[PDB]
């Protein structure tokens, strides 16, 4: 009964010249120190954010998965690294190569650490087979990003994806990234605090007010990051919509809280109350122990959180361990 | 008693009074033959179609006698801001509507009460008005948190809640549609996704920003829909303080510390949220509103308060407490 960690990420060890081969405007890669402690992710010559060595360095990863008490972690890839606006072969290229940098990554000691792939998301055909293949080779599942551009999950192109998915068993973990908002949120982190968790939301009630949950088999296993983002809450806000307006309710046949059956969230909301409601809508079941490591708006001390809860012991065996076992088939 | 802090209407303008500001951006109200119906106009393309309630006050004091509700705070429909409109038009604009809005509380000034508008793309022009307007009666102003190009906080913004801090004007804060573009274009996503993160990004631009340090604990002003996603989201506000310098910069106290100097209403559909917010804004601090009279307004109102497993003092607090001292009703 160890505690899994179901929400890290990675970066790879590229440099430059090969990310330039790519594309020397829009290929991040990795400049790290002399030293070695200390790294900025580099977007051509432009500096586009500091990190540090728990991210890229294996060896080193372990060493704070244990003071953490993590036994597993699945890692994968940092959203910078996606290329969805990248032309489609050339995506196909990254989206290998990077996969193949998160085995190299994950193979120094692959029972702590387990990984997901990305993949040609703009492209649907090489996308799948990306999917196919990396899970072939070692990836527990794949990481997306809950959008497209101004296409969201209930898009034909990504719910047949997600059918994809679940016909060949592959677990999906949905993270936000490339957030709305324009030009109205530059101070603060903004980003992450507000239109982080409407993303999400949104990905979530398009599958839902689509019908899309109708059309994709029971099968699919569907995780959603940062608890969801604000769905849980907002909730009855949704289903009072359902219940009073038929363009709320055209293409969706039960009230929308019903759906809460067919998906995951991860458990970092950061407070008490906020994880009991949250637990509440979900049930103990499907809700997974994520800290988003190591970024600092993560939380610092794994698990910390839901160990803190009012919470029945079965719950958090659940939780902490026992529901990612299930969802990634870990053993 | 049982208030309700948060509802709306709109006037009975015909096209040619419209179109004397304007014939085509000016929105004005057809009515049907049997006058139950009729709906919001704006040049000569229906705008939105819109039932008796939100005009003519005597069917609404009706409607006010089913639903157990005594006295109604009731506002301007967003589509008559005209925060786009130039500052002098949309003053003279702001001007009539909150007249309009007096001849229709002059039908039982007991139940019926009304906030101003203002024409807030310029802060004198914005802030005369509302001196003006609560002087003529409104117990209030309401506001959106943008102007249609607006950047939805910045220090005019502060300078005008400044003047109503003194004047004592109460302000009600009320969210904008537009923020995810061309997406949410089907199931009225722009309600359930876009309005409260709208709402929830108005109220950290004042804690982050470090307006509340700079404005005088005498401004009463109180977020729509319950704060958006606020309450639920404060946590990770929080955490991203402690970690991160940068939201540390311009708040010198934790932003859950903040929730002393502003009211939400409590329109959140769900009793296990409205806990929450509860747990979070103490019940001295939510107001009931219900968003009559909109599909999306809670149809019976108060009963999400009143079913509930809050105090007895809390739920006096909520449906009639609060909103006594928040506009000065008794
Ligand atoms: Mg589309
Ligand atoms: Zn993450
Ligand atoms: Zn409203």
């Amino acid at each position: 009964k160890p505690r899994i960690d179901m929400h890290s990420h990675f970066f790879p060890r590229i440099s430059e010249q090969e990310a330039a081969k790519f594309d020397a405007n829009h290929a991040p890669w990795l400049q790290v120190s002399a030293k070695g402690d200390t790294g900025s992710i580099m977007m051509g010559k432009n500096n586009f954010r500091p990190v540090y060595q728990a991210l890229w360095d294996p060896a080193f990863r372990i060493e704070e998965m244990d003071a953490q008490g993590v036994d597993v972690q699945v890692t994968c890839a940092t959203p910078v690294m996606f290329g969805y606006t990248w032309e489609a072969n050339k995506a196909a290229q990254w989206a290998e190569r990077m996969n193949d940098f998160a085995l190299e990554f994950a193979a120094h000691n692959p029972q702590r650490i387990k990984v997901l792939a990305q993949v040609p998301l703009q492209d649907l055909d090489l996308a799948c087979k990306e999917a196919s293949r990396a899970v072939a080779a070692g990836h527990l599942g794949i990481q997306i990003g809950n959008h497209l551009g101004d296409k969201d999950l209930d898009d034909a192109t990504l719910e047949a994806f997600l059918t994809h998915c679940a016909n060949e068993d592959i677990p999906i973990l949905v993270h936000p990234w490339d957030m709305m908002g324009g030009q109205r949120m530059k101070k603060w982190m903004l980003p992450w605090l507000v239109a982080m968790p409407a993303e999400t939301q949104l990905a979530i009630l398009s599958l839902i007010l689509s019908g899309a949950f109708e059309r994709i088999p029971k099968s699919l296993k569907i995780c959603f990051g940062g608890g969801g983002g604000s769905f849980a809450f907002l909730l009855g806000r949704v289903d009072n919509a359902w219940r009073h307006r038929d363009i709320v309710r055209e293409d969706c046949p039960r009230p929308p809280s019903e759906y809460v059956d067919r998906f995951f969230v991860d458990s970092a909301v950061f407070n008490p109350g906020a994880l009991e409601l949250l637990v509440s809508v979900m049930g103990e079941d499907r809700v997974m122990l994520g800290s988003d490591y190591p970024f600092p708006l993560g939380e610092q001390k794994i698990g910390g959180l839901v160990l803190s809860s009012n919470l029945g012991e079965s719950a958090k065996d659940k939780i902490i361990s026992g529901n990612a076992s299930k969802f990634f088939n870990i053993n």
